[PDB]
């Protein structure tokens, strides 16, 4: 699909059998999700946004469907204002910017 | 052009005579730039994201040239770690997300 930016690019994602809303974010290197329970072990990671750095939990090889497109990759879980789909997963679904 | 997301989507922008590097950010509602002087009056504003909120100066109707394309809009100036071009300006240059 072609998505214009007059409105926030929110899409529906499916993770852990649940539907959630997430933002297609080209300015985010990583994918960061709000607090939830994910399988396996986690590693620590510090990530910096606009207001500073936060601590998140890193989970690898997590399956997540974005608009019907399956992706499997690294997801970070921490205190985020909204679920964010970053470049690591945007590249998997073949997302590009055009103008 | 067609920009891929393997690397951060940086582009050259021109504002107030100066040439700067900036991120094409679909996740950002606003355009935030690193400390600089812009003509006219400003209004104080707090913008937030991951890591918290920062205080910025809101300048309205500023002209920016993003890859040759001219655009007019509100620009926020403050202690951001990177120059970011948000949706308010991305729409003006006809930027879309495709996949
Ligand atoms: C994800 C991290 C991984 C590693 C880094 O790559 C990283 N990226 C980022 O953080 C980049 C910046 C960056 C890039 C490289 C290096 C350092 C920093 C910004 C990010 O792309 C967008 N980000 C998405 C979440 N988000 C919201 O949903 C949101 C929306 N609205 C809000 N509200 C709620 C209603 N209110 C009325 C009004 C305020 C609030 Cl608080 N928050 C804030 C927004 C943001 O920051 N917007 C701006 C205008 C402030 C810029």
């Amino acid at each position: 699909p072609q998505i214009t930016l007059w409105q926030r690019p929110l899409v529906t994602i499916k993770i852990g059998g649940q539907l959630k809303e997430a933002l297609l974010d080209t300015g985010a290197d990583d994918t960061v999700l709000e607090e939830m329970s994910l399988p396996g072990r986690w590693k620590p990671k510090m990530i910096g946004g606009i207001g500073g750095f936060i601590k998140v939990r890193q989970y690898d090889q997590i399956l997540i469907e974005i608009c019907g497109h399956k992706a499997i990759g690294t997801v970070l879980v921490g205190p985020t204002p909204v679920n964010i789909i970053g470049r690591n997963l945007l590249t998997q679904i073949g997302c590009t910017l055009n103008f």
